[PDB]
RNA sequence: CCCCCC
RNA sequence: CCCCCC
RNA sequence: CCCCCC
RNA sequence: CCCCCC
RNA sequence: CCCCCC
């Protein structure tokens, strides 16, 4: 009864999976750094606000070291919690780095910045090229009523995580869509429309998300905890979301469009022996994406699957059709420059013959509810 | 019922599996080497740090023997771990090879070199063709805060486990796609586009790993430890995982492909009296790959089971059909210069006849969904 | 199989009565017949 | 055999946690040369189970890595999936991880 | 009669 | 004979 | 009794 | 025995 | 390895 198909079906056992084991112990990174985060004191609208001052000053600034800028940068997005120090403790599940408290407390003095209980500020905050928000001329770092703290804090974390969907995909440095996203949330008063920062503080941060690996980790799991929050979640955690729903597998071009352009739309020439055996692998690949979970969208940030599995050399025949099928479907197909050594010209070629060949017609056989004939256009 | 079938499928056990009963005792090596293994001493930046230098200086030098070059590629390659010398003893798993430990103190005087408690430095670090880097200048091995450690340490490593995947291939000296991976992992900050050694120190380098069979068994037994380890792994560990994904059976091109060029395909001309015999006798041994598991895709570099068993010396009719039909489909079959003396051109070009003939018209029958006519492509 | 040189053969009970008869069924066949196999084969076209 | 030598310890009682010390009973009843093997595999068997394995170096004349192996070989293979039996409070399926 | 390991 | 962790 | 290829 | 592409 | 649109 088939034994070569049912043993060729248990052949796919090769790519399904690595085991998952308690092999603790031996295997271990080591050397644990120190990262000094300031966290604010109590719950209120002082000490924190005039923190953000020293923090956005010490993020844009030459003549600044990695834990200096990696602390301030973990300091910057935590910071709309009661409880930030038990907040890092709890979320962070990074053995490699272990975060220090820096408790910070009420300005009493102030030489030059802060005390953070020892006056320990000779060269951390007390360090013109910086710089600052378009406007020439904001200062005082808005010290009012507690309204409006709100929106001042996520005027500045709106803008960090935007910058996360385009960092390990490509450095796009001569044009990016940042200011494209910064028309939106404006439209709709989600933000106060104002407090742009110009984009040399936000290629120094930029750089640096791309550069550490340990920084990513720790804004990833920001996300999935807070995502995963049951009943009405805060109003900054909706911001916080809301940006968080443009890294859907941002990288995996290869993966969650071949599917849509390939196999969801069910071309005559679909079926062949040529794209037989590539068919058959790409629905066991498929099923590594789901059986996990979780943490599938985010694979190219930090998990190594996207080395060989995800990625279209081992269907490179597929892939190029899927990808040459699918150009007149949508207009979105100008900035992908596409261009890789197994690109495959002959079967690229062949899906854009399809589409402009059938130019209807046919309609998905479809025997349900269509009818018959009558289809000019 | 078949009794001539059902004795046949039995015949097959000829191929699996040898017994394996603790027949120890009898069959053993013996006679152990020493093989000093430089280890650091505390965890931290210092010490190991200029080790860094005495080693690169060592393995890169003429006038060397083995077990001062194979420890030294121990030590070189160990270094980011809380305590290796516990990390060996337990990663070892191999009789023919006792590990030493020798602790490395902080350089109090150092006359030449250091002194690792007794300066027993007379030649061993201390013994201008070497080489270095590209650049003919760098010097002090970097002496700063720790960051950057991490990465000077990964530079080293990240060409060490490419070479795995070149050594007992081929030797491939003329044309070796090794500039091929050190463009990547530069697009993507992985690694500081920096500090390139020289083609020489890879050829000394190169040449051992193929030359020793313990050296291996080390590396090898590596990835396994460090691959099973759940949760987020080290950021090290990524990248040594990331370049042993290309290994997968690096040298099995008559197993591998003969599967997904040949089975996967399914075309009319396969299920013949020629190929009947081969394909029974090809599931058998396809058995064999994942019974294991494990360990198998690491079976050419070690494993004797690559002699006999997943040789096409047992199906010479299957695998040239496999091959032939399957040039059309890859363009990637230039590299391959074939060539066996069972290479049976007469069924090679019988593949080949097949995709051209058809260009299309079948469709794998395929009823499900697919449709009737209109494939002029 | 080429490999079937070195093996010069010759015994008392050769056989060679059956022994071209083999040899005919592999010459005359060249293809057309493929083992039946109801599963996954197809229909005509085998040319070659 | 492990069962009688078991309670030699709890039937003196008092001075038996400090037997290395000063009494000669260390030297061949506690010894693992009396049952190398499974000894070989209790130690292998709980190597992933506690991470505190890489102080004690190992390395006796009778180690038997033979079986050795085999205890390492089976926490890894597992991966859940069994639960000891336990037939009172425990269900049925579910154990992804 | 006895040939080890502990 | 003994090499850990608590 | 045995003559190959791997 | 092994020669690619990822 | 990655290049879009949302």
């Amino acid at each position: 009864m088939a034994t070569l198909l049912r043993s060729l079906a248990l052949f796919k056992r090769n790519k399904d999976k690595p085991p998952i084991t308690s092999g603790s112990g031996g295997a271990i990174r080591g050397i644990k750094h120190i990262i000094i985060v300031p966290i604010p004191g109590d719950s209120s609208i002082t000490t924190r606000s005039r923190l953000l001052d020293r923090l956005v000053r010490l993020i844009g600034n030459p003549d600044v070291s990695g834990p200096k800028l990696t602390g301030a940068l973990i300091g910057i997005l935590s910071l709309f919690v009661e409880s930030p120090g038990q907040l890092i403790q709890r979320i962070t599940d990074d053995p490699d780095v272990s975060i220090r408290l820096l408790e910070v407390v009420q300005s009493d003095q102030s030489q030059s910045g802060l005390t953070f209980a020892e006056d320990e500020a000779d060269q951390y905050f007390s360090h013109s090229r910086f710089g600052w928000f378009e406007n020439k001329e904001i200062s005082d770092i808005e010290v009012q009523d507690p309204e409006g703290f709100n929106m001042i804090l996520g005027t500045i974390l709106a803008q960090i995580w935007v910058l996360v969907a385009k960092a390990v995909t490509a450095p796009d440095t001569a044009a990016d869509s940042e200011l494209r996203r910064w028309i939106k949330y404006t439209q709709q008063r989600r933000v106060v429309g104002e407090f742009r920062l110009e984009r040399k503080w936000l290629d120094v941060v930029r750089n640096r998300i791309a550069e550490d690996l340990s920084l990513r980790r720790f804004m990833v799991a920001l996300i999935l905890d807070i995502k995963r929050t049951p009943g009405n979640k805060p109003r900054i955690a909706e911001m916080i979301c809301n940006i968080d729903t443009y890294i859907v597998e941002a990288g995996l071009a290869s993966f969650i469009l071949t599917i849509k352009f390939g196999i969801e739309t069910m071309y005559p020439a679909l079926g062949l022996h040529e794209f037989d055996g590539e068919l058959s692998t790409l629905e066991s690949l498929m099923n590594l994406y789901q059986q996990m979970g979780e943490t599938a969208p985010y694979m190219v940030i930090l998990e190594n699957s996207i080395q060989n599995k995800f990625s279209a050399g081992s269907y490179p025949l597929l892939w190029s059709y899927a990808m040459g099928v699918g150009v007149e479907l949508e207009n979105s197909m100008g900035g992908l420059n596409f261009g890789r050594s197994y690109f495959d010209p002959a079967y690229f070629r062949l899906g854009q013959e399809m589409v402009r060949r059938s130019a209807g017609k046919v309609s998905s056989t479809l025997a349900s509810e269509l009818g018959i004939t009558a289809e000019d256009a």
